């Protein structure tokens, strides 16, 4: 029912955002399988070439669909995002979410 | 394959968002027909009281999926999409056009 969509800023330079991106790969087959999980998809942008798309190479956008807020939190505290926190320190600046519905 | 998240700032104050939420009302079911097309949502944020999402309420987000750039870029040009831009000139400041891929 709630799609999450994560901006997930990272540091600028030498393979930080791949690092990051190497830790989602670890990670998402699990968090899918997570209860209340319908969707958890690391995206980066496609350069397109076209003038009104806006880019953010030191970005990786998450979108996410979850059954609760109740569910979102409980996959917060989960092993594996605590270990993604604790190996992605030194290459994430900072995560915005969004937490919507239908509108 | 293209997943498009566009983030459209309406007009502060009254129901300027909501008349934009009303074009779209006539419009999704057209555009989810279009060819090419595997989403097209308009979300806005749900308070949630949780200190770790930020809310934006003169927002819309809109996710899409689309087969390539070229479909893309004929939506953009159906008569939906400039009557939807004719009718919402007046309560949209700005529109953010994400253009992504699995990273």
């Amino acid at each position: 029912m709630l799609t999450v969509i994560a901006e997930i800023r990272t540091r600028p330079g030498q393979h930080h955002r791949q690092a990051v991106l190497d830790q989602f790969a670890k990670i998402v087959p699990t968090v899918l399988k997570e209860e209340g999980c319908h969707g958890y998809a690391p995206m980066v942008d496609c350069a397109a070439g076209v003038s009104f798309q806006s880019m953010a190479p030191d970005s990786i956008v998450m979108i996410e669909q979850w059954e609760s807020i109740a569910h979102l939190e409980a996959h917060l505290q989960t092993p594996h995002m605590k270990a993604y926190s604790e190996a992605v320190k030194g290459d994430v600046l900072e995560m915005n979410i969004r937490i919507l519905q239908p509108g």
